[PDB]
């Protein structure tokens, strides 16, 4: 509908796949080469389904900060025959607050879904499903089951992936450029 939705659509059309684990279907953001991200509560194993194709997992790493606190991001390398467009230049370098973000989801349950969530706060610490979690972004939208792994963007930046909510607020794990130096 406007330039925020334009940037979000461009990311969804080229840099997302539908990932299925034993814990459900998730929006999965491809970042570069065969490297993608998913919430850690997806519990990625040795095999994952990518757009309904059985795919070997070459590596999976559940990220933690240097206080050894959960970040809720798992970086997955996929045994896939095709690379993602490299979008690492759209990742923020530092923890920040943002205006006018869009949360975008693409699954069997929620195809081509886009939500203007408005202002995004650097919330920091969250007890997420009983797990102490750092680098959380917060937005005042009543997000629901089915939206985990959803991509949070502003114009020109990919800032986070949706990892939970409390019925009134939604929460995303930060994406930082430093996670994807190779």
């Amino acid at each position: 509908m406007g330039p925020g939705f334009d940037f979000a659509q461009a990311i969804m059309k080229k840099n997302t796949v539908i990932a299925r684990t034993e814990k459900g279907e998730f929006t999965m953001l491809g970042v570069y080469d065969r490297v993608a991200v998913i919430p850690t509560h997806a519990s990625v194993g040795e095999i994952i389904y990518i757009n309904d194709v059985e795919t070997r997992v070459l590596d999976a790493c559940a990220l933690r900060d240097l206080t050894d606190t959960n970040l809720e991001i798992t970086i997955v390398k996929l045994d896939r025959n095709q690379k993602f467009r490299d979008i690492r230049h759209f990742l923020p370098r530092c923890e920040d607050d943002y205006n006018d973000a869009v949360l975008s989801v693409h699954t069997s349950k929620f195809p081509n879904m886009y939500i203007p969530v408005g202002q995004v706060t650097n919330y920091g610490f969250l007890n997420l499903g009983g797990t102490p979690t750092h680098r959380i972004l917060m937005y005042n939208f009543p997000t629901r089951a089915g939206q985990c792994g959803g991509v949070v963007t502003t114009t020109g930046k990919v800032i986070g992936i949706h990892v939970g909510g409390n019925g009134a607020q939604g929460f995303a794990a930060m994406l930082l450029h430093s996670y994807f130096t190779d």
